[PDB]
């Protein structure tokens, strides 16, 4: 757009403008995992502060903790929501009384597995729930109480959760998982997983995290940035036309 | 006549993301009530949930619907949790340890929350008001709670209106709300709740020119432009300085 005044007059509110948006795409992940990190949180307080009475057999653990975790279940509307114990049982509750479980295979799982190797809470990338056949994001916690574990607590979110708080967004922006796997986009059409996208995450390995770049289509220009967030990489792109034209 | 620059792409650029930027301040607004609606629906089906008998004695009130009242309150962090009887009294969870318990002394039954949730099936929400207790500004949630057809009492959850303050803060453009009496409520640039401020400029404007249409208007003699759209009883708007719309090349 000829005057060089001009172009980079559009180029630099055109940068500022896309950033914003990529940031509220990263706000947009941030909230949903802090979020869910304070309910798991809070659920660990709540059981953790029950005696231990109520806590060492599994008879009161069905019927003292059963009731928290039905009621935090609802309160988020949580897919599941369980503890599972070091004798390989589980109490759940499920979307659909909380019962024990003995067939769920929890020392395979790294969501129990995981919380067992960390002080914080443990956030599992999405997979297929066992139980409903769903997929689920999963905050896991190790309780404990005088320094003693009861077992690990578990909280399964749909990822659709994410996806859709993502897609509402504004701005051409979308998510890759931690496999560079296209997770989450505004447009729709971006969920084809036979689309590349090499050009885009070449160019963000060239940038690095919130750097403004240009990149081909179809031999037409494009402009965008990538930023990581948790295990995500968090990307916007629109046509070059704003600058050129 | 016509300021030449509005014809620019430059400035239908800027427009739409300023439009962008106040979407992203409307949607904060529509998410934190559908948020808190959601958690008070199913608070009340937690309760009425409870058989009959649970519902119809005072002890019974404490001992089956105080425990739900905390956990609820503690996996939101609400300030209060509470259940409101005919009677009077009220089932209050907040921080303070112990278990909910019965206030006689709180007034209810000429109370807003309270009369409002008993004339409507929905929840009703309130405009922001310094709760009784805790003295924090707060905006309630609630609803009238049934048992087989018959009325147990009202359901009421008290969101700091600051949570709402500090989720418009943390997004992005100069974005601010305005209350159901066109006061100041909250803004991404803290300043501006400063009630020395004058908004009468701003709202002036936005009288002549209705939701998302742009408007100029005037400050301290400086020009600015701003939109803003009616997010249920707020008004959401956005404004920028006329010169960093556009950038003067001789700044004055
Ligand atoms: C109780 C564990 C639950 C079912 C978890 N989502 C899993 O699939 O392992
Ligand atoms: C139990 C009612 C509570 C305290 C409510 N926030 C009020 O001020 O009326």
């Amino acid at each position: 757009g000829i005057d060089p005044f001009t172009k980079t007059s559009l180029y630099e509110s055109t940068l500022k403008n896309q950033t914003d948006l990529l940031k509220v795409t990263q706000s947009t992940v941030e909230d949903f995992r802090s979020t869910n990190q304070s309910f798991t949180r809070a659920l660990e307080k709540d059981i953790a502060n029950l005696p231990y009475q109520s806590l060492i057999t599994e008879e009161n653990i069905i019927n003292n903790v059963g009731p928290i975790l039905k009621y935090y279940r609802h309160s988020i509307n949580a897919l599941n929501v369980y503890l599972g114990l070091n004798n390989g049982k589980v109490l759940l509750s499920q979307k659909s009384m909380p019962e024990l479980r003995d067939d769920l295979d929890i020392k395979t799982k790294d969501w129990y597995q995981e919380a067992l190797k960390t002080n914080d809470i443990f956030v599992t990338p999405a997979y297929l729930d066992t139980v409903l056949k769903q997929y689920v994001i999963t905050y896991s916690k190790a309780i404990y109480k005088d320094g003693k574990i009861i077992g690990v607590l578990g909280v399964d979110i749909p990822s659709e959760d994410l996806q859709n708080l993502v897609a509402k967004t504004p701005g051409n922006t979308f998510l890759f998982d931690q496999k560079n796997k296209i997770f989450a986009a505004t447009n729709k059409e971006l969920l084809n997983p036979s689309i590349d996208h090499s050009p885009v995450l070449n160019a963000y390995k060239l940038n690095g995290d919130n750097n403004f770049f240009s990149y081909k289509l179809n031999n037409e220009e494009r402009l965008g940035a990538c930023t990581k967030v948790f295990a995500y990489t968090a990307c916007i792109t629109e046509s070059a036309d704003i600058i050129n034209k």
